[PDB]
């Protein structure tokens, strides 16, 4: 099944369905570079509740899988599987997608993050009290830059991340392995043709990702104990969803 063209079709279609559902185009990031939130600032988010700077992350969060959400419904072959299997794929790998995007909005230079507005540096999530859970995902980020992707490169990447047959609770298993195995060819096909198979052994572990979920559902249950009411009341419905339906009406459209 699917020969080269139809491979080469696949890898232009993933790398379309990317473009027209990443948050912002990385020109637009890329020319914010240079602003950078200032001192006062800075202290101004370390000053900040907790709670206050829980409810404004996730509300983001939500944002970015919402875009997630439409790349899986735009990536060729998903709306073709059951809402179970599109529904359990989301799951587990909407977060997983955005921590691989997130690479674009991060400068490896100053070691900074693109946020509301303007890039900063960990100390600006200082409030939120997770520590070791911001800076694993500012080294995953740093990780990720070392191997200077590209669009195209993250698009065929995350269509992968997302389309993962090995996902517990997949009812028809062998249609998602055979999309997966779709995809896995014109990753390391795109990759071949443009001589880029160097960054196949650099990639992140799946574990990596795994643990960075964890540690992300581990330290929202912590704080969830704290403030109940501020996870009941200002956090995004699709939020609690995922990390605590929604996803079926996202799916509808
Ligand atoms: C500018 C734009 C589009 O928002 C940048 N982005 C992209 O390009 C990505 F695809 C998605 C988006 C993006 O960077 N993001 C979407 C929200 C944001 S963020 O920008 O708010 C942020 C960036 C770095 C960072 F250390 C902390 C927060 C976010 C929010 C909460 C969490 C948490 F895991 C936390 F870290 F706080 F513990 C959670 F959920 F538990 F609260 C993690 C992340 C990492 C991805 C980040």
């Amino acid at each position: 099944m699917a020969s080269l063209t139809e491979i080469e079709h696949l890898v232009q279609s993933v790398c379309k369905s990317y473009r027209e559902t990443c948050q912002l185009r990385l020109e637009d990031l890329l020319r914010q570079r240079s602003n950078i939130f200032s001192r006062e600032e800075v202290t101004g988010y370390q000053r900040k509740s907790m709670w206050e700077m829980w409810e404004r992350c996730a509300h983001h969060l939500t944002e970015a899988i919402q875009y997630v959400v439409e790349f899986a419904k735009r990536l060729s072959g998903f709306m073709e599987l059951c809402q179970n299997d599109q529904i359990v794929l989301l799951k587990a790998g909407a977060m997983e997608v955005v921590l691989v995007r997130m690479c674009r909005a991060y400068n490896a230079d100053n070691r900074t993050v693109f946020f509301e507005g303007k890039y900063g540096g960990m100390e600006l999530f200082r409030a939120l009290g997770c520590s070791e859970l911001i800076s694993s995902i500012f080294d995953f980020s740093h990780s990720l830059s070392a191997l200077h992707f590209s669009e195209d490169e993250i698009a065929l990447y995350t269509a992968l991340v997302l389309i993962n047959a090995h996902r517990p609770g997949l009812q028809e298993k062998r249609k998602v392995e055979q999309l997966q195995y779709n995809l896995e060819l014109a990753f390391h096909h795109h990759l071949c043709k443009t001589h880029r198979q160097s960054i196949l052994a650099k990639l992140p572990p799946k574990g990596k990702l795994r643990s960075l979920c964890s540690q992300h559902v581990e330290r929202l249950q912590i704080f969830q104990h704290l403030h109940p009411i501020v996870v009941q009341a200002a956090f995004p419905p699709l939020y609690k969803e995922l990390f605590s339906k929604i996803l079926h009406r996202l799916l509808q459209e």
